[PDB]
């Protein structure tokens, strides 16, 4: 049995697009960072580099009520994870970290999964700031390094391609890339 | 380095006392289950056996807004977990399962930890319905069996004593903590 841990932001839920849409909506005069020019996991820091006071403006977007609830799915993500979890001898958990400002993040993520994937996937959510203490064969995540208290995690990190990591170990280019072969490589 | 997974309900947060106080307050006419007569971790099913309409009444108490937020800490728990996490070569995570009815559970548990233990322990919350896929040396929990997808969890399960599990008598091969004043330091030591 292969256990796949699947991150939420940038893999199932389109955080980058939602952040940019929310930023342009609420700060329509301000410069922004086009998705194709995003570099580095931390959007706030790139905004800071664009101009210092844009850091807090972009944070105010992802800290706001509704932000996580309203993210659009990543193309192909929902179908893939449904297909994946229906494969025999395969178990999917949605493994996601909340913001340190957790107030509008934690309940909204449970509600996002419930609406987009249903109650069966709500049962498969793992919230943690340290993915290295979760046991599995693979972790699909859009962050360059995934670090924590296990120096050698049980899972192999598959980097899932997102606008901010496109320009940087196995990679999945999209959910249309061949994720079945990666799972097979663990059977 | 020893990693200790610490459950919330019945170990840090007094769920049983909160449930009974909330039931007596809202359903004062109805029969209840005294804490010392609790048996089995599913309170709702014992109420159901007492009388069928009590099952939904008691659920309404722990499904209500505020319920998890307002629970009192277990005596000694907060001091113990702070001491435990300050020990060298020791890491504590708070490893808790939300209700399937998660709406007033999930945020409230985060806020409970933030208020009673601070932001440093908020960072150490793991929410999961399957504790068996979480890696650690020990899991301290008040539930008789802890089951899930790993047939052989990495951790050893230490049963923490609560009104509903007190009647169980463990085989010599398993370990119990009677309270936070019992010798949890030795259990951790056994893993060093
Ligand atoms: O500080 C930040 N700056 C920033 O630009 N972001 C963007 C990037 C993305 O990061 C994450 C994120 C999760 C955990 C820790 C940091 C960031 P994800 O891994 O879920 O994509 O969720 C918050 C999102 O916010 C987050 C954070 C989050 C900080 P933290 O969560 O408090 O550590
Ligand atoms: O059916 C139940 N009946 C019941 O009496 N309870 C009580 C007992 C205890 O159950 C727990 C519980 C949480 C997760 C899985 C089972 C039980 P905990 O052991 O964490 O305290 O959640 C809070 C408490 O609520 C929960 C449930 C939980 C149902 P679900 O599986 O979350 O739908
Ligand atoms: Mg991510
Ligand atoms: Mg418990």
């Amino acid at each position: 049995s292969v256990r796949v841990l699947v991150d939420m932001d940038g893999v199932l839920a389109d955080f980058e697009a939602g952040l940019l849409r929310g930023f342009r909506r609420r700060f329509p005069e301000e410069p922004h960072v086009p998705l194709e020019q995003r570099r580095g996991f931390l959007a706030r820091e790139q905004y800071r580099a664009l101009r210092p006071d844009l850091a807090d403006k972009v944070a105010s977007v992802y800290e706001a009520p509704g932000f996580f609830l309203d993210l659009e799915p990543i193309p192909g993500a929902l179908d893939a994870v449904r297909e994946m979890n229906d494969l025999p001898d395969t178990q999917v958990f949605i493994c996601t970290s909340p913001l340190l400002k957790y107030h509008h993040c934690v309940g909204e993520k449970y509600r996002w999964v419930e609406q987009h994937l249903g109650p069966q996937f709500v049962e498969r959510i793992i919230l943690t700031r340290d993915k290295t203490v979760v046991l599995g064969d693979l972790l699909i995540d859009d962050k360059d390094t995934v670090r924590g208290q296990e120096e050698t995690p049980s899972w192999e990190h598959i980097l899932f391609t997102c606008c901010h990591n496109r320009h940087l170990r196995r990679r999945l280019l999209s959910w249309s890339d061949n994720w079945r072969e990666i799972l097979d490589s663990k059977r």
